[PDB]
């Protein structure tokens, strides 16, 4: 069973970068984290889940949060899952994404923000990034 | 290969006023056994599922009262009836929001149900990149 | 040849109005593989990582002479028996309004730990339907 969990960095300037090597993160069977992407080992079924946190102190910005799918052969990058939220004292908003997908070996996966200046990188529990093989 | 039953279906941009489900489309699937027929998923053996979607809403500012909703729900064929697992209403409020709605979790289904996702507001939909509205179940 | 993960997904009591009270006893609701609904709470029968998930859905009429909704997710561990919240969420829904708050998270548990859902204003929580108010936890 490839699967891997991967967290983002609490010491990091500016960047979404994804650690394997925190407390609580998995990465079995295979999984690399290769260039801030998770590169497929096998080819198969695989449940594909993200999640960031944005936080910001008052207010226009839009936050955007994206996985994307690297074919192997092919080599450009798709949209697989992708929300956009509009935060207009201070908040906090999260987004949510995730679902199942046929995957080939070698590609890679990217799991991204457009605004890493609003990124809410406090503990974890709520900004990750993984895929579970089926 | 897995057997495991899952699908990933995702929204017609050029369906209006409608939420309508494709699989025949790049990065969706059917497989497994479950079908999509009448814009609903059927589910071909019982046991635990996660059950899973998104819909993504865009207005420009708000003149607005305006109300939001996105449910999943369940048609029990040994009960023939219909009901929610998964719903939110949500109120937003000349600048662009947005709101995504993603609703998830696990449930026990039987062989013959049918799962739907629907929302309220088709016309609030927005399609500006792929994979911003979509419908999916994984056998577990 | 069914899964053997923990899983859980627990509804809020339709009846119990003014209060929030978790069932798995209801259409649509479960526990599996070994999780407890105790005292309200959901308990963790093995160690590893779980995703933790909630929504509930807050509903008012009008807006009042001011009012802060908040959802928390706490642990009670058996290491260290007192509430930490794990996740958590405030919102001022300021005639109806919808206002949902969602939680989740993936978190490394421990056996016998406690998890609790809650709110401050059980008033405004909304239930006219089911599939509104909900929590549950999946074994990674
Ligand atoms: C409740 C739920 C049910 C089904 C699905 C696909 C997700 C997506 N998801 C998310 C969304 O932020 N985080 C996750 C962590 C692990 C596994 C799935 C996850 C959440």
């Amino acid at each position: 069973k490839p699967v891997a969990h991967v967290v983002a960095n609490p010491q990091a300037e500016g960047q979404l970068q994804w650690l394997n090597r925190r407390a609580n993160a998995l990465l079995a069977n295979g999984v690399e984290l290769r260039d801030n992407q998770l590169v497929v080992p096998s080819e198969g079924l695989y449940l594909i889940y993200s999640q960031v946190l944005f936080k910001g102190q008052g207010c226009h910005v839009l936050l955007t949060h994206t996985i994307s799918r690297i074919a192997v052969s092919y080599q450009t990058k798709v949209n697989l899952l992708s929300a956009i939220k509009s935060p207009c004292k201070p908040w906090y908003e999260p987004i949510y994404l995730g679902g199942v997908f046929q995957l080939e070996k070698g590609d890679r996966l990217s799991a991204e923000i457009n605004r890493p200046d609003y990124l809410d990188f406090a503990e974890s529990g709520q900004v990750y990034f993984g895929i579970i093989a089926l």
